[PDB]
Order: structure tokens, then sequence, then C-alpha cells
């Protein structure tokens, strides 16, 4: 239990064409120390946890089917929030009202125990910077969020439950949102969302999760290494920091004649994948199909500062492969951090059918480094 | 029937939470003469129609569930394109290549018959002006699109299938994009997208779909009455023209101290609604909740040139209500046009729960005028 492997399971992965469909039965519990059930949501009116999908989570028992995996020795927490649920002021209204926080904490304990959860993972995106609009929220969101965490910490300790949070990798947002010393002390781990540094919103190609500074960078804080050191320098316990790894790529459509390099101007997200059906986004296995079957070209950084990207016509997608997933896990071990986090189980090649690298190659690579699981070498996409 | 009521059904309304969820079972076929399934997409590599959501459209048979409604005496067409599929050059590569057009047409007939579709609705936004960027596309997009339409017409007539298109209401785009006489002759109807004349991109408040010239207008072509007469003057058969009506509002966040009037400076789109969850956009039923429950104030034009708008704090949304929907249908009858188009079914108060005016009040009002369906009177939002 020296290093954690925190696995995000997403309930909406069931609503996917059969080859992409991911159910509780697809979880390999040997590959996780902790599983986060993403996502529950905050009721706008009552400001308490509620299921976002009663039909799957409750009627079809997906909550209980995932928490049942604790018989395998994994801890199973409920994730609250996410990007989509963080629109608007409801989380700000919760944390800035003392009586609302108290109602939330009491209800949360009962909700979690009702379904067998070992605790709660907070994924408010973000305190003050609601959906990264920092002018939107009050400055008091930072202190209100810290107070919610402290009060959840005290109530959870009476129950032996775990409390974690997924947090921003943006220096700007971190400065606005987080009392870093208080969060480090009161959380069992801090999952750094060290991805989505770049995407089609930049209007030019960029890597979803740069590891180190690149010479083409315009901001030297948009990389995992800065993010981790910034949290440490802000007062975070290194063992509390869990470094997220994206199991998906950010895709782009490149302006005609702009080339295939980093920073090339773009006009849209990439064409949607068959399984994930979201322009701007491709699962790792959809990227494998493009490289293996559709002839997309893989571009690598000889300096090892960013992971690969793949191209075809004006399409362009950046992503982490086996080698960068391995490096980031080895970075976690070298830096003596708390572990690695996976976003998300269902976007890995969990069936093994797309990449030819065995089942769940990205997650297996992380477990190899952090937990000593014997494993095959990293697979070369291009091969 | 003398007048058509062309209903857009948007499949990814299925993913909306709570009462915003809209399924094929929510379609009332008696309120439509033609149903368009929005949307399929153009495969970038093969340049043929493909499903945009295999899981809903094919695995769960939503295509066939909607085309099965033709037993009610309605025609069901597949819509291709839409705004999001119209970025980049893929439609331009199709229409400017003779062999690609032939492959597309042959495949399209088989694709439509496979799922029981009665025909195809083309929603390329837009020939030449790709996503209204007129510098991007070649002048030859106009002629290529007309040739595609002509060739689809020939093949569809062998099968008794219908062919339609949704087209721009912008004079500039119309001049660049459409061989109006050829389209009028070869299409079973032309759906004028007579909405989105104004929105947050203007950086000031304006009505989503002005009917007539208003004194605050800076451009006297940005209204439905001009668009319709412009298509007629360009050579369109009046019978072929179908006037679109928006079932949603364009929302704005207004500069502090700028007031609530038309043309007031804005700094962002409006806050997203609970169910449609898109900044700058609110469904009619979301607008009803705001007026009925949240105390938003309704502002009307005594001159009848634009529909209402609603305000609360710095929020501002313009929309068509029952009275303007009725007027636009009565305009269709007075002008002896082809009918009205509804964009889209799922944004109406289709459950009847938000406005208290019965199920699908906007669509019922249009059917009342154009098809003589008995109906309740228009509901006054303010009551
Ligand atoms: C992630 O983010 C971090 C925070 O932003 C980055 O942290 C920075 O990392 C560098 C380390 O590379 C560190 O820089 C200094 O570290 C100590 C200061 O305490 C210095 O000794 C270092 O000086 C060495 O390197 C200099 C090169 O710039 C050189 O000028 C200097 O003379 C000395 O050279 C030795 O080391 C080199 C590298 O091994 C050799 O090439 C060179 O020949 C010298 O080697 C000899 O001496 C060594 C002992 O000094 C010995 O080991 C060797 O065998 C041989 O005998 C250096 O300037 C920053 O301070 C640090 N910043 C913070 C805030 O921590 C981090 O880089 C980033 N990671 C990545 C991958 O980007
Ligand atoms: C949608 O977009 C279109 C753009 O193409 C706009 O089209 C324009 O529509 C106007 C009408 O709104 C049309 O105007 C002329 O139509 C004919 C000319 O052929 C005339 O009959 C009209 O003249 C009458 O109105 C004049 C305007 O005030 C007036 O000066 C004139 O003396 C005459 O007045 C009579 O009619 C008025 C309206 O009923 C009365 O107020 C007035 O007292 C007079 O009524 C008497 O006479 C009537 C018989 O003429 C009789 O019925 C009545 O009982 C009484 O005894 C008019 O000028 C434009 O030609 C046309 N433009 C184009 C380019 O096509 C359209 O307006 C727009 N819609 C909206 C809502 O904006």
């Amino acid at each position: 239990e020296r290093f954690k492997v925190v696995c995000y399971y997403t309930n909406w992965a069931w609503y996917r064409p059969d080859n992409g469909k991911y159910t509780p039965g697809d979880i390999n519990p040997e590959l996780c120390t902790h599983i986060i059930y993403a996502f529950a949501v905050l009721d706008k009116e009552e400001l308490v946890i509620k299921s976002h999908d009663i039909w799957l989570d409750v009627e079809n028992k997906f909550y209980e089917k995932v928490t049942a995996l604790k018989s395998h020795g994994v801890k199973v927490l409920l994730g609250l929030g996410g990007w989509d649920d963080s629109a608007g002021d409801k989380y700000s209204r919760l944390v800035n009202n003392v009586s609302a926080r108290r109602k939330f904490v009491v209800h949360a304990v009962d909700f979690l125990e009702q379904y067998g959860f070992d605790g709660l993972d907070l994924d408010w995106e973000y305190p003050k910077c609601w959906q990264v609009e920092c002018e939107k929220g009050p400055d008091s969101d930072k202190q209100g969020f810290a107070d919610l965490v402290k009060e959840l910490r005290k109530a959870f300790n009476r129950r032996g439950m775990l409390l974690s949070a997924a947090v921003s990798a943006s220096k700007r947002v971190i400065d606005y949102a987080y009392n870093v010393p208080a969060l480090s002390m009161n959380l069992d781990w801090i999952s750094l969302m060290t991805y989505d540094y770049h995407g089609q919103w930049d209007k030019k190609t960029g890597h979803v999760a740069p590891m180190y500074v690149h010479d083409k960078d315009t901001d030297n804080t948009f990389n995992v290494n800065f993010t981790v050191n910034y949290w440490i320098n802000k007062g975070a316990d290194r063992k509390k920091l869990v470094v997220g790894v994206p199991f998906y790529g950010q895709s782009f459509s490149v302006v005609e004649g702009a080339g295939t390099g980093l920073g090339a101007p773009t006009y849209a997200g990439g064409e949607a994948g068959d399984e994930t059906r979201a322009r701007g986004f491709l699962s790792f296995y959809e990227i494998c199909e493009r490289v293996k079957v559709k002839g997309w070209k893989v571009h690598r950084d000889p300096g090892g500062r960013i992971g690969p990207y793949a191209t075809h016509d004006d399409q362009w997608v950046s992503f982490d492969d086996d080698f960068m997933a391995r490096h980031k896990a080895e970075y976690v071990r070298a830096m003596e951090l708390g572990g690695s986090m996976a976003w998300s189980l269902d976007l890995d090649d969990f069936t093994g059918k797309y990449c030819g690298c065995g089942k769940a190659p990205l997650l297996t690579t992380i477990n190899h480094v952090l937990r000593g699981k014997e494993a095959p070498p990293p697979c070369i996409l291009h091969e």
C-alpha cells in the first residue's frame, strides 16, 4: 500500500456501442487500489448528493455491483461532481452556507453507507473558478471549500471513511481555488487532474498532458512536472499527491496548409470516434485503431517532454501511450508521491482488441511500475 | 394536405436529464406531416452518410423506431449534417468531385432504405460559407451542391423518396451558396432556417428570429419577412418554401447598468439551463420555468415586429411564444408558402409540465393554423 492506483469508473460508459461498452463486470480489481464511481451530482435544490442515473446506479444496482469489489481488497468511493455538474453556483451556494454544509455532511454519510461506499471523492470544477470562469465565483469559495473538507473529515473519521478530491492542474485556478495546506492535511489523497492542458479551445494543436516544458510552449506552467512541484511548493504532502494520467486524446482539425506540428492553427475538434462519439475526444483504443488500421502517423518527441500525437489528413490527436504512462508512473515513484490516477478505466484498451498489447495496457503499465505487477514491455504503436 | 409541418427530432435529446429527456416515444406524429431525424454525419474518409451515434441509432434501433411512425401517415426523413458536422471541407470535397457524388448517391439510397427512411434532408451549413466563413470554401460549392441535389433527385425519384434541404436565412450566405431556381425545382421543400439572426456573438441583446424590420435594426435584411421575400425574388417557388420557427431562445449576460432593452451591451451568453446545459441557449420550457417560477419579466413589442424577451438580474433571453408562432404560421398561409418547420420538437414544452399550456404548445399552435387541428388558445406567459 506504498503507492495508490486510483481508478475512475464512469457510469455513462454503459451507453456506448458494444465494442466500447464498459460495465462493472469489466473492472479488473487487481489493477486498482482505489476505485472512484463517477459521477454522483449535487441536487440543485436540496444541495445534497443524488444519483445522476437512477436507472443504472440504483435500479440496475451498478453502485452495489462496484462496491462489492471491496471483497478484492479495493476501496470504492463515490465521485461527486465532474465538469458537467460544476456549471452554475450550486456548489458555491453549498460551501458558503454553514447550515447547508452541515445538512450535506449528514446526508452524505448515510448516502455512502446505503450503497456500501468507503468514502467520497470531491470533483468540484472548481471552487471560485466555476467551470474555470474565475471572475464568476466569490473569493470565499476557497475558504468555504476548505471548511466543507474539514467538516467531512471529522464526520468521516467517526465512520472510518475515506475523503479525497480531484483538483485543477492550472496554476491560475489553483491560486484561486485551494487552501493547499489544509486540503493536504484533511484529504486521504489529492488527485491532480494533470490533463486537458491543451485542446481544441486553444485554436492550435497541443498535447493533452505535457510532462516537461517544451520549447514550443508559450506558458511554462502547462505541464505535469510544474503542476506537481507547484502543489508541493504550496505546502502539499508529497505522499498525498496522486498524478492523473489521461487514457484518451484531445483531437483537432487542422487549418489547411498549416502542417502537422505542435502549435498548428486549428478550426474545430477532431472527427468523433465511433465509440466515444464526441468531437475533440478519442479514447486510447480509438487512437490504436487509427494507427493500426487507418494508417495514422505517430509523431514523437525525442526529448521525452511530451507524449506522442497521431495525424491523418487534417486530423491531429495528442495522447499518452505506454511509454509515457510508464514514465509518469516512474516519475511518481522517483518523486515519492502518493500514486497515480487513471482517467478513465473505459478509455484504456480494456478489451485488448484494439492495440494488440493485452487487456488494459495503459493501466497494466502503471501497476507494473507502482505495484510491481509483472508485465510485458510497453508496446510500440507504430509497430 | 396543402401545408407541411416539418418537425426536427434531435436524437441526442435522449441524453438530457429529468424532464428534458426526449425519446422517439415522445414524438406525437399527428402534429407533423414530415419528421426529420437529426442528425447523421458525413464520413470524412468515405464521404458517405453514417450514423453519428451507433448505440442509439442502430444498436437500440432509434432510426427504425422513428421511421416506424410513418404508419401514422407521416413521412420520415434522415437529416444529414447540422452546424457541428459542417466545419471543414468534407462536404466541399464531396460536391466538387463527380465520382464522390455518385458513390454518395448510390450509398445514400441503400442507407435510407435499410432503416426505413422516406428520404433525406440536407443540412450543410453552408455551401461555400463553411460555418458561415465565406472565405473558406470555393465559389464552385454552389454549383457542386446544386448538382448533388439534381443527382439525388434523379435517384430518389426511381424510389419514390423525398429530398429536402435546410438553408441559410443570411442574404450574404444565400448569394454565395444556393442556385435558388435549381434547388426550388429539385427539392420537395426548402426549410428556411429563419432563426439565430442574433445571439451572444453580436455582443448585444437581439431577438433570435425577428419577424419584420425593427427601428433598432442595424441591418434590414435580418428578419424572417426579408428572408422569405428574398428567396421568392431569387426564383423560389413559394410552395416549396417552409418557414422555420425556433422552439428555443438565445440568451445573454448583460453588462451591469446597461438596462434590459434591445441592443444592450453583453459580455457573455446567458447562464446555461438546467436541462439543455448550453450557455447562450434556453429551451422554451426552460424559459417557461423562469417566467412562471423564477419571476423573469416578459417584454413585448407592441408593434408585433419581434417576439418577446425575458429578463432577470443580468440575464436576457429572446424567443418566440405561442402568439408569434401563430403569426408566423398565419404568415405562411397568407403568403401561400409550403408550410412551417419546427426547430426542434424536444425544445417545446412537450411534456406540458413547464408552461401549463398543454403538451407541445408551440407545435400545437402551428398545426392549429396550418392543418386546422383544434387547439387551446395561446397561453400568455405572463399569466
Ligand atoms: C521539473 O520541475 C522542477 C522545478 O521547476 C525542475 O527543477 C530544477 O531542476 C534542476 C536540475 O537539473 C535544478 O538545477 C540545479 O540544481 C542544483 C542546485 O542545487 C545544481 O547543482 C545544478 O547544477 C548542475 O547542473 C547545471 C546545469 O544547468 C550546471 O551549470 C552546474 O554546474 C551543475 O552541473 C553538474 O550537473 C550537470 C547535470 O548532471 C552536469 O552536466 C555537469 O557536468 C555537472 O555534473 C558534475 O557535477 C554534478 C554535481 O553537481 C555530478 O552529479 C556530476 O556527476 C558531475 O560530477 C542545477 O543548476 C533546479 O534548481 C531545479 N529547480 C527547482 C526549483 O528545484 C526540474 O528540472 C523539472 N524537470 C525536468 C525534467 O524538466
Ligand atoms: C415584408 O417585406 C416586403 C418586402 O418586399 C414588404 O413589402 C411591401 O409591402 C408594402 C405594404 O406594407 C407595399 O406597399 C404598397 O402596396 C400597394 C402598391 O401596389 C398599395 O396599395 C399600398 O398603398 C397604400 O398604402 C400606402 C402606404 O401608406 C399609402 O400611402 C397609399 O395611399 C395606400 O393607402 C391605402 O392603404 C393603406 C393600408 O390599408 C391605408 O392606410 C390607406 O388609408 C389607404 O387605404 C385606402 O385604400 C385601400 C386601397 O388601396 C383600401 O383597401 C382601404 O380600405 C382604404 O380605402 C402600398 O403603398 C410595398 O409595395 C411592398 N414592397 C415591396 C418591395 O414589395 C412588406 O411591407 C413587409 N411586411 C412588413 C409587415 O413589414
